[PDB]
């Protein structure tokens, strides 16, 4: 599946040592929602060598129990929330990686629409100002923080000729997440949007000029804290991390 994709376009092998690559990351530290992030997550993002770093062939996105203070909002938890200074449209992303153990923790690797304009994001108004769902998203890979032995891929959008917000994917399941790597993958073209776990499709989406996935994306990595997908985190969480060994991404 998706050897029509053979023209690599972007990657980060993370075979250096120290912060992610300017040249092709940024990062996201203002909150978008009045002192927070959505979903009522519970933790703040940062730049810190405390919440991402390279090292030994991989990096490692760390979320950590740890009072931390933005602008005045106070979180208990920090983290890393990345974006690729790449958009593209149409492709194949794989992602290798070994996701959190812990409990309470939401690691995810998705898209949005280029055009998202989301606060502290690295394109702003460039392409557009489509504010989600209209931007379009799709989750190549999420946990939530109660069921480690599933994954999950989904897609959030509204139709271009509608406000109606649309939602929906599946899940599969999965065997050694946290301490064996695993390929999350998308296969996106004009005619669908396929999510894999290795070889498995977990869903597929047929696309349609009608939606917002047939203009540019970018790549988000990160881990969150609590909020609806991460759940409640147990009061000895410490750390964890969310560990990568390459970003691939071909047309
Ligand atoms: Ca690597």
């Amino acid at each position: 599946h998706g050897s029509a994709f053979n023209t690599l376009v972007f990657s980060d092998e993370f075979e250096y040592e120290g912060k992610p690559d300017p040249e092709k990351w940024h990062y996201q530290v203002i909150p978008p929602n009045n002192g927070s992030w959505h979903n009522n997550e519970l933790q703040h993002y940062t730049n810190r060598s405390e919440n991402s770093f390279v090292s030994d062939g991989t990096l490692k996105i760390r979320a950590i129990k740890e009072k931390y203070t933005f602008e005045g909002s106070t979180k208990d938890y920090t983290s890393a929330r990345l974006n690729s200074k790449f958009a593209f449209t149409y492709g194949k992303v794989e992602v290798r990686a070994k996701l959190p153990s812990k409990k309470g923790t939401w690691p995810a690797i998705w898209t949005l629409g280029a055009n998202s304009n989301e606060t502290g994001n690295y394109f702003g108004e460039q392409y557009g100002n489509a504010e989600w769902p209209a931007c379009g998203e799709i989750d190549i890979l999420e946990q939530n923080g109660w069921d480690k032995e599933s994954t999950i891929a989904h897609f959030h959008w509204s139709d271009l000729n509608s406000d109606e917000y649309q939602n929906l994917g599946g899940t599969t399941p999965i065997t050694n997440a946290s301490g064996s790597f695993h390929v999350y993958s998308l296969e996106w073209n004009a005619s669908a949007m396929k999510v894999f776990l290795d070889d498995t499709l977990v869903y597929e989406l047929k696309n349609s000029q009608n939606t917002p996935y047939n203009a540019p994306h970018y790549l988000l990595l990160n881990i969150a804290m609590g909020g609806t997908l991460g759940g409640d985190i147990p009061e000895n969480f410490t750390d964890d991390i969310f560990e990568i060994d390459y970003v691939r991404i071909y047309q």
